[PDB]
DNA sequence: TTGACTCTCTTAAGAGAGTCA
DNA sequence: TTGACTCTCTTAAGAGAGTCA
């Protein structure tokens, strides 16, 4: 809500509900041919979520609480960041999985970034193989890697130059 | 149907066509700090565009030519690609273009990939840079970089651990 | 047959808001 | 007040199809 009070006392309310989310062990891929674990803190596959929480999509949730008598609703995983600017160039700040699982709502997996660095993070060579992410990486990226490109550059004639 | 000879000629009608647009020079960079140069065949920006062209959104075009009365439309950037499989691992290909010039219709610049992989190039390090993509980029992608987080990872409390 | 417009759709990373009990 | 559902929207890489003369 409006007050740095009521802001802290959502986050904190926030913080305690995921906390008690079932833990799950990731091993993930880091780069450089190593691999790391990480812990995601997952809501789960069906009602009841958690105090404050319900799905709005197949992996959308959002977090929901009565505060002068009115109901304030955020994105579920948004609220970590409700103190911090909401864009940034002019884009969007967006809600960004370093572990790329978007039921976890660990904080110490999360960022708050545009959309566009959002998505990049899924071809990132990682924290062992190069990643230059100024809020650093915790894996490669899922869809890094060679690709699968069908057909290459190609000309019939001589119209044209590279 | 279009058969394999109707279609050759709707490939090379297209690249004469093509061939005739303002040929652009660009210096981008390759990654590895190095710079190269590509030239860059661009649709006008305005009507009339070139034989068989047509605007249908902000930044997208189609192709259209008539065969024995019957009228055929494809993508602007697809026509390279008429003679190739339009899926791959059970995704729709799609042309990409490794200049990240949309107006471009080079067909020197483009692959047919599906749209993740297309969307990838974006951050890629570029071919001097580590590129890893089988079907290589021609300069390191628009968004590589460290980018401009807002908030990183961050607890209030101790429910967490990474 | 052709040009120059019109409209909506797909994907996968993210959102806001309403209807009930 | 709280829970459990419903709906559509945003973005930036890409698409298909209709109307009129
Ligand atoms: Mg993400
Ligand atoms: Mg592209
Ligand atoms: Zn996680
Ligand atoms: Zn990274
Ligand atoms: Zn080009
Ligand atoms: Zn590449």
């Amino acid at each position: 809500a409006l007050t740095n009070a009521q802001i802290l006392a959502v986050i904190d309310s926030w913080e305690e509900t995921v906390g008690q989310f079932p833990v799950i062990t990731h091993h993930v891929p880091l780069g450089g041919g190593l691999q790391g674990t990480l812990h995601c803190y997952e809501i789960p596959l069906a009602a009841p979520y958690g105090v404050g929480f319900a799905k709005n999509g197949p992996t959308r949730w959002q977090y929901k609480r009565t505060i002068n008598q009115v109901v304030h609703r955020w994105g579920s995983h948004t609220v970590p960041f409700l103190l911090e600017p909401d864009n940034i160039n002019g884009k969007t700040c967006t809600a960004s999985h370093l572990c790329h699982n978007t039921r976890c709502h660990n904080p110490l997996h999360l960022c708050w970034e545009s959309l566009d660095d959002n998505k990049g993070r899924n071809w990132c060579p990682g924290p062992n193989g190069g990643c230059v992410h100024a809020v650093v990486c915790l894996r490669q990226g899922p869809l890094y890697g060679p690709g699968a490109t069908v057909a290459g550059p190609q000309q019939r004639g001589s119209h044209f130059v590279v």
